[PDB]
């Protein structure tokens, strides 16, 4: 039996089998006042404190979430659906340690994407487990309130202040400051790790005051906080505040009688409108997301960044091959996981209609301008490949490269990645190729069960990543020492290197997409 005394109290894990070894688990602990009645929409607020003993034996409630229901039985899509009941009482994390219990173990803390309207801790492909076992580090990860309820703001306003599932992340770090060392953990080692809509929170943290001394290293898997979709501004977020409480009928005059109204829908009320706060959604949609709050966030991140304020540490950022792809089958017409999505110039430029709602005509001539100058044969994929670029270099490519060459300026190592890797067992078909989202698996481990059907290249792939994230995490260096293993350069602007990720050769490339960049970031902001 293992049961660890908290600030708050008692908490009983439970002991895992895993590669012939053990690992404790304390999955479901809480760590904040219930967020419901009167707290809806409040930041999170601190945790009353119990006697007798909390069992953290399964996960707990994931918050309250649209689901993805565009493809019911399919397993790409459905395995980002939660997997524990919805409730807006989902602030709880989860805790792995090795055994033997550690003695001053690193730490890692995982923060998942979602769009910020989606996600849970205890997807599968968030199993921590594998981590603890192999590289003896505690995991950490926490539910954090998303959509409406996590990012509804109103600003100035504390009953709807905006960024609260922020809030809820950086009150997880907090327990994990006060607590970890009773679990056998270095409050002194932590490092956060997030991917998309997690990877721009990490970035965030970066620049929060209020996070400065929570951790000490971040990862940024695709993300980052100056991509298009990542910050709302101000005028959004009110514009969008207000055709919620419209399409709730709660419009009021008094802005904290709007509130009170909302407090009183039912969550399924909220979750169905929120889609419709947007008069033209984009199947990247973030209705509800981060905005600069004058308290988490005190100025557009854009000028924190450029002129250098914030945490000044290592950082490892990377990008998948195919970051775009996912998103063409929702909406993009023409396009399909059930065939090749040959797509023509007609529907190409739907398509730029679909991803960029307005957005002048000349924004999208000059798209189509810089990604279809065919070089050459044609090539039928030509305009399918085209759209997925777009989408993935506009999103997340570019402005992780781009905040990664800012922040390197500052004077500190920063390592870049470039994930070409197509899981061989990918349920998406072949033409999305090394699609968003895809890199994760091998990050957590998952390829180290070898019951469970991955290839042998795909082991050691895993088995280098995981030594490189957890060298990363420990030391600042995410070099893989023992087995030959290609040196991994820091990026400085100028040279701008980075390490290619794949089964077969690993390489040190420079400029990634640099074309492409120079278009997104130096000339596309203009129009
Ligand atoms: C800021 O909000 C207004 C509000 O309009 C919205 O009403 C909401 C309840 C919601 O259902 C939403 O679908 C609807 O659009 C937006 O004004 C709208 O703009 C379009 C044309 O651009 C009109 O044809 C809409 O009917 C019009 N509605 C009203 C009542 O004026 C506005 O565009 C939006 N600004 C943005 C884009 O940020
Ligand atoms: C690849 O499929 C797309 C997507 O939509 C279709 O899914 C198919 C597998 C098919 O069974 C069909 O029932 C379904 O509509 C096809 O695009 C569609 O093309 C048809 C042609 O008449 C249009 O009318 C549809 O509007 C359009 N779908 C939408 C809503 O985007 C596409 O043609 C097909 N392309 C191939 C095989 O290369
Ligand atoms: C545990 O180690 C503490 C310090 O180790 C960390 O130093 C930090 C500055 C950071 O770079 C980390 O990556 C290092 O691991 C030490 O001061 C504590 O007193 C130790 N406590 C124990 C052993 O219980
Ligand atoms: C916690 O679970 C354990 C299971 O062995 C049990 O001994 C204890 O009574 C539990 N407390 C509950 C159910 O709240
Ligand atoms: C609006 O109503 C709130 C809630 O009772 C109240 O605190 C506030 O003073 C009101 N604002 C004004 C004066 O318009
Ligand atoms: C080093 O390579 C060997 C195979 O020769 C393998 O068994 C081991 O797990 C590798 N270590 C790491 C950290 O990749
Ligand atoms: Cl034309
Ligand atoms: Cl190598
Ligand atoms: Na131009």
């Amino acid at each position: 039996d293992i049961i660890i005394a908290t600030k708050n109290g008692k908490v009983r894990g439970m002991q895992l089998t895993v590669f012939g070894g053990t690992v404790t688990a304390f999955l479901g602990i809480p760590y904040a006042q219930p967020p419901l009645g009167r707290l809806r929409f409040k930041k999170p607020q601190s945790l009353t404190k119990w006697s007798d003993i909390w069992n953290a034996t399964k996960y707990a409630n994931s918050c309250c979430q649209n689901i993805d229901q565009s493809f019911p039985g399919f397993h790409g899509s459905e395995m980002w659906n939660p997997n524990t009941d919805l409730s807006e009482d989902c602030l709880y994390l989860n805790v792995w340690i090795p055994a033997p219990k550690p003695k001053n173990a690193t730490v890692l803390i995982w923060i998942y994407g979602g769009g910020f309207q989606t996600g849970t801790s205890s997807l599968h492909v968030y199993d921590g487990k594998f981590l603890a076992r192999v590289e003896r580090v505690i995991v950490v990860s926490m539910n954090y309130r998303v959509g409406a309820l996590g990012f509804l703001a109103l600003p100035g306003n504390p009953e709807a202040p905006g960024n609260m599932g922020l809030f809820d992340q950086q009150l997880a770090l907090q327990w994990v400051q006060k607590n970890i060392a009773a679990f056998g953990g270095n409050p002194k080692s932590v490092t956060l790790f997030g991917e998309s809509a997690g990877a721009a929170s990490v970035s965030l943290h970066l620049l929060s005051p209020g996070s400065h001394s929570l951790f000490t290293r971040a990862i940024l898997q695709s993300g980052s906080f100056n991509a298009p979709w990542a910050v709302t501004s101000l005028y959004e977020a009110r514009n969008r505040t207000l055709n919620l409480a419209k399409l709730t009928g709660c419009s009021r005059e008094n802005e904290t009688e709007i509130i009170k109204c909302l407090r009183n829908k039912d969550p399924q009320e909220i979750l169905l409108n929120e889609a419709f706060v947007v008069p033209y959604g984009t199947p990247l949609s973030v209705n509800f997301g981060p905005t600069v709050d004058g308290d988490f966030l005190t100025d557009m991140p854009d000028i924190l960044l450029e002129l250098g304020q914030f945490k000044k540490t290592q950082i490892l950022v990377g990008v998948n091959k195919d970051e775009g792809t996912a998103f063409l089958v929702y909406g993009a017409p023409g396009f399909s996981k059930d065939n090749n999505s040959i797509i023509t110039r007609k529907e190409f430029q739907e398509g730029l209609k679909i991803f960029f709602p307005g957005v002048s005509e000349f924004g999208k001539e000059s798209i189509l301008f810089h990604y279809t100058d065919w070089v050459d044969d044609q090539r039928p994929e030509n305009y399918r490949e085209a759209l997925g670029d777009v989408v993935g270099d506009y999103n997340f490519i570019c402005p992780a490269l781009e905040f990664t060459k800012k922040f390197s300026e500052w004077g500190n190592n920063a390592f870049f990645y470039y994930f070409e890797h197509r899981s061989s067992k990918l349920p998406w078909p072949e033409w999305m190729g090394v699609m968003h989202g895809y890199e994760i698996e091998f990050v957590f481990g998952l390829p180290l069960e070898r019951r469970d059907q991955y290839t042998k290249a795909e082991e050691i792939l895993s088995r280098s990543i995981v030594k490189r994230w957890a060298n990363f995490a420990k030391y600042g260096n995410p070099q893989e020492t023992q087995n030959q293993s290609t040196s991994w350069p820091v990026f400085k602007s100028t040279e701008q290197k980075y390490l290619t990720l794949n089964t077969e050769s690993t390489r040190i490339m420079t400029k990634l997409r640099a074309q492409q960049c120079r278009f997104w970031t130096s000339f596309f902001p203009k129009v």
